[PDB]
């Protein structure tokens, strides 16, 4: 379960900002602006009440207090319950939510009161990453490589399938690999022959991923997986336009999404 710990949360105004830039100097769009060419909506200051949740291996530090930030920064009425779970839900709904935003250890979800609709974090950060990718201003060709084909990566590489893109997917296992070129009709990347990219999809808990004979300098690397897909060197090697924020994004998407 690779899940945020409280680290990954630290100054989470500073890390949404250095990566709201890094979207506008790739895409043209900021994360709002992202948000809203995806989905067609825009904000009105909606309250969503952040509900603590101590189930499984419970509340995790800076979590609530992130969110709460996230969502003040896009420009939300947002509050966090004293209570949590239940309880915290119930006081949500009484102080007047109209959108729900709370998670377990495998369900992230955000649930607009108002008209019914419900995001999952999963598809709506996969979506939303691959976006960013596939937006990148300076692109020659509309090859794109996906790496990780779990929960965020098969709904990313599918949306960038939906695009008309030339998807390249890989995987550690061969058994979601293959249930993803069959499903999405994705090229399966084989290592052993690589090729140079310069839109690249990482939604992978693992560090060094993207080896080097896959990048092509000023490639964009738009990744959500903790920590990161490449090394520091073969960062600065290439001048890779990095897109890599632990929370913000996805958040971002999964409330854009219902309004
Ligand atoms: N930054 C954000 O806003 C968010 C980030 N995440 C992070 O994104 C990452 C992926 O999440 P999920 O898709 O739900 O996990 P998952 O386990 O469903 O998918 C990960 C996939 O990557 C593959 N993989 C692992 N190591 C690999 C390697 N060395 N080479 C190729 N493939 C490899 C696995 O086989 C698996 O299919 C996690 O690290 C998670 O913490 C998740 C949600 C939001
Ligand atoms: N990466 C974006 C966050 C989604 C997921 N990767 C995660 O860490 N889920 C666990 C969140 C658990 C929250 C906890 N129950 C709390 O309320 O603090
Ligand atoms: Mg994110
Ligand atoms: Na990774």
């Amino acid at each position: 379960m690779a899940l945020l710990t409280p680290d990954d949360l630290i100054n989470i105004n500073m890390q949404l900002q250095k990566a709201d830039s890094a979207v506008q100097e790739v895409t043209g769009l900021d994360i709002k602006g992202i948000c809203k060419a995806l989905y067609g909506t825009f904000s009105s200051s909606e309250k969503v009440g952040i509900v603590p949740v101590t189930s499984g291996n419970g509340i995790i530090g800076n979590f609530s207090a992130s969110l709460h930030a996230i969502t003040q920064y896009f420009g939300f009425d947002s509050f966090v319950t004293d209570m949590p779970d239940v309880s915290g839900y119930y006081e949500a709904v009484q102080n007047g939510a109209e959108i729900i935003l709370m998670a377990d250890d495998r369900t992230f979800l955000a649930h607009n009161l108002k008209n019914g609709k419900m995001a999952n974090n999963q598809p709506c950060t996969g979506i939303i990453y691959a976006e960013i990718a596939s937006r990148y201003l300076k692109a020659d060709s509309k090859d794109v490589l996906v790496v990780g084909l779990g929960k965020v990566g098969f709904p990313g590489a599918e949306h960038l399938v939906q695009k008309d893109f030339r998807v390249y997917g890989y995987d550690a296992d061969e058994t979601l690999l293959e249930r993803a070129t069959s499903n999405l009709g994705i090229i399966p990347f084989d290592p052993a022959n690589p090729k140079k990219f310069s839109i690249i999809f990482e939604a992978t808990p693992c560090a060094n991923t993207i080896p080097e004979a896959v990048l092509s300098e000023n490639c964009v690397l738009s990744t959500p997986g903790i920590p990161c897909a490449i090394s520091e060197e073969l960062r600065d090697k290439y001048e890779v336009q990095l897109i890599a924020e632990p929370l913000g994004i996805g958040t971002a998407s999964m409330l854009y999404s219902v309004l």
